[PDB]
């Protein structure tokens, strides 16, 4: 017959401390864990387990009223990005008349950034979009600045917006 | 004589993978700055390496890097791992850069997976997302 | 529920157009400190939307806008 | 499971005179 090649296969060499291994290979195998729970844009669930009770406080707005205040803090921060001036305020809408909050306590109590802090809602934020693109076109005001012009792609153009994996690769331009 | 028999390779020279003698007073600085001992030390390594892939080596010194565990997080003081790294933390684990591409390997055949330091540098396919992490 | 019965508008919200607080507190700062009462301070601002299209909105402090 | 960090905590150590405290906490 005909001679095959013996391939050799050089080790998958494990790092050792003093003679032993470093790593459970067994608990390693059974570690999946994903992006979004790890990196760097999210920050811990702990960081905005600070955050949020230290806005519930400050407020003094109690549970089962302090959460419709974050349905008008998501969609002001992705207009208006996060970063705004620690003294100004930020608007909500109701009805047709306006009200107003303190932008003190929401970038001093966020403790790596409001970056980090509003990219827990990352994920709504770009289902709030797909809901408001159908209605009526809605660039957001990060989009227009930008000068992105499809109404498509102005879904994941506003600021605070967690690039994970299930990115297209026309959005993760839009970024950088 | 002994010079023609004599074949050492470029992963225990050379200047990336820094020591054995490095890693050996780092490892033993973290079991002890932990209080966690053998059999229970190295499932942190696990979420380390995993860690570590991501955001690469250099964070801030006061920081914390998380571990996940069923659904809920843990956290860990960064301080003890950055400052016990005598050369640095990058070139101390590169003792991990064997299993880290055998760790993606894994990893991009259930669903697509760039490490974190791939979709800053904008690198396109799942398959060269093997050899890019810091 | 509330987030899906939830529409308000770009212009209500953004930054370019400020509150309709901080607009409360210039308009009141103006009609006081020109001494020109309700139904003739309207008529004021019929010039200065004209004169701010015209030398834009970035003049000196001490200068004068005529209309 | 994972190995959770057994954190101390260094003690909010009142002052004391011979034995009994010196603060109305």
């Amino acid at each position: 017959t005909v001679p095959r090649i013996k391939a050799i296969t050089s080790k998958m060499r494990m790092p050792k401390s003093k003679g032993a291994t470093v790593l459970n290979l067994e608990h390693l195998l059974e570690y999946a864990p994903q992006q979004i729970d790890i990196s760097n844009t999210r920050a811990t669930q702990s960081q905005f387990d600070t955050w949020y009770e230290a806005v519930q406080l400050a407020y003094d707005i109690g549970e089962t009223e302090m959460p419709t205040v974050m349905n008008g803090l998501m969609v002001w921060c992705i207009e208006n990005g996060t970063s705004p001036n620690i003294n100004g305020v930020w608007v909500m809408m109701d009805g047709d008349e306006q009200v107003e909050y303190p932008l003190k306590p929401i970038v001093e109590n966020a403790k790596p950034t409001l970056r980090q802090i509003m990219a827990h809602f990352s994920d709504v934020a770009e289902a709030y979009i797909e809901m408001r693109n159908k209605k009526e076109p809605y660039m957001p005001r990060y989009g227009l600045v930008r000068n992105l012009r499809d109404g498509s792609l102005a879904r994941y153009a506003f600021d605070f917006y967690e690039v994970t994996s299930r990115t297209p690769v026309r959005a993760r331009e839009a970024h950088i």
